[PDB]
């Protein structure tokens, strides 16, 4: 599923993502926005083997399973294919682990280089909600 940019900070703020650890709801959809332009199925593979799956491109060398990348651990306790759902629901639920871990949203490489310091609330402006 390809999310309208509104339609995803509806699905999020649901979730209780808006504000969750401090983020702002601009900030995820910001996130979101350039780790998968909104796709579901988004899946990328990196450098060292693991793939990040989804609307958040979760990593498999921390956070789930998908039974190829070694050395791995599964944090969030899922499937990696769960996170292309249709259905946001693990992808947030495995996000909320992911940005309470230490690091905040810097966990997330491209938030940091895209959203970071920027007019985050822009994401959001204009949308019921
Ligand atoms: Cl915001
Ligand atoms: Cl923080």
């Amino acid at each position: 599923k390809v999310f309208g940019r509104c339609e995803l900070a509806a699905a999020m703020k649901r979730h209780g993502l808006d504000n969750y650890r401090g983020y702002s709801l601009g900030n995820w959809v910001c996130a979101a926005k350039f780790e998968s332009n909104f796709n579901t199925q988004a899946t990328n593979r990196n450098t060292d083997g693991s793939t990040d799956y989804g609307i958040l491109q979760i990593n498999s060398r921390w956070w789930c399973n998908d039974g190829r990348t070694p050395g791995s651990r599964n944090l969030c306790n899922i499937p990696c294919s769960a996170l292309l759902s249709s259905d946001i629901t693990a992808s947030v639920n495995c996000a909320k682990k992911i940005v309470s871990d230490g690091n905040g949203m810097n966990a997330w490489v491209a938030w940091r280089n895209r959203c970071k310091g920027t007019d985050v609330q822009a994401w959001i402006r204009g949308c019921r909600l």
